[PDB]
């Protein structure tokens, strides 16, 4: 068995290996990458997502989210308070302000320490989940706006034609902006490209150990657990590496820098934070190996998790027994 310790693997494809996306994902899995739940892909040196980032300031962040924490430093939830619209240029200035900028630090490890010590005492503002793309239409390799769609994958594997579309999303982050512990909708893959700016630190639990994280989460967030049998779908809970280590949960960590891709694998729980002003782009995708994960994915039916139009068909076709109850949650 490849990668039996479930370490995060890092890949350096050549320009030739960068041509066929599906084939490279399957190669990485042949080497055991999926066992970690997360992989890094460093693009060939010849490749670029676009020519420059000089003209992005007029993109609108229609609903910036202020991420307000409750709990203790290592075990907290966050809620998203909606703020007034602002442009990317306005947001970048805000991120760079004395109130919100990254503190002086020695290295990524020191910054990670400061994040876990201090996150809860501040409420950073995140421009998340903005439909759109920063890939140039002429970029033919690993262009997250030109991937094969999940609907087309399900149709190719299962023969059923379904409605729905699959488009990317932009994320504009600042120091301390936080992504809570989650897997993807329907336990899909995700791919994330850090277009610009400061790094993003990731934490991940191997898929084969996801239920260990879930059991710890039900202990640590006991009212949320009683409210919903899949409350990590709410995407609000944080647990620090110190706490994970104290409770024996297997995980790994890695920092993504500008110009790098990360891939999350089916049922790989992940969480993380931004080091400073940055812009990422991400999208879900599927492969044949995903289908069985999609069929087994938990679902939130309490009404909190509220997701896209396109998840309907996935539930309806892969999880017909759950469909009724899940749809009640969506309506
Ligand atoms: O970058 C972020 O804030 C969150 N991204 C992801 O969870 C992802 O790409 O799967
Ligand atoms: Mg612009
Ligand atoms: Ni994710
Ligand atoms: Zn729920």
């Amino acid at each position: 068995a490849q990668n039996p310790n479930c370490n995060i693997m890092i890949f350096h494809p050549t320009k030739e290996e960068f041509n066929d996306f599906d084939k490279y994902i399957a190669y990485m899995e042949s080497q055991g990458a999926h066992r970690a739940g997360l992989a890094k892909i460093i693009p060939p040196k010849e490749w670029k997502a676009r020519e420059t980032y000089d003209n992005i300031s007029e993109i609108l962040i229609a609903t910036p989210l202020q991420q307000v924490a409750s709990g203790r430093a290592g075990v907290f939830t966050q809620y998203h308070k909606k703020k007034k619209a602002m442009t990317v240029g306005e947001y970048r200035h805000l991120a760079n302000s004395k109130k919100y900028q990254t503190p002086p630090h020695q290295n990524f490890e020191d910054l990670e320490r400061k994040y876990w010590k201090n996150r809860i005492y501040n409420s950073p503002i995140y421009g998340a989940d903005i439909s759109g793309s920063l890939f140039d239409e002429n970029t033919k390799q690993w262009n997250l706006g030109h991937l094969g769609t999940i609907q087309d994958l399900l149709e190719k594997e299962c023969g059923v034609v379904i409605e729905g579309v699959n488009t990317p999303y932009l994320y504009f982050g600042m120091w301390k902006t936080t992504f809570a512990w989650h897997t993807e909708d329907m336990d899909l893959y995700s791919i994330n490209y850090l277009h610009l700016g400061e790094p993003k630190t990731w934490y991940v639990v191997p898929p084969e150990h996801g239920q260990r994280l879930e059991r710890l989460a039900r202990e640590l967030f006991p009212g949320s657990s009683r409210g919903c049998g899949a409350f990590l779908r709410h995407k609000v809970a944080l647990i620090s590496p110190t706490v994970l280590k104290e409770n024996g949960i297997p995980f790994n960590r890695i920092t993504q820098e500008a110009g790098e891709f990360m891939v999350t694998f089916p049922y790989g729980y992940h969480a993380g934070f931004n080091h400073g002003f940055n812009c990422a782009e991400a999208i879900n995708f599927a492969t044949p190996r995903w289908i069985d994960y999609g069929k087994m994915a938990s679902q939130c039916s309490c009404g909190e998790a509220r997701v896209t139009f396109s998840m309907d068909a996935f539930v309806r076709i892969l999880q017909p027994e759950r469909y009724d109850l899940w749809k009640r949650g969506q309506d």
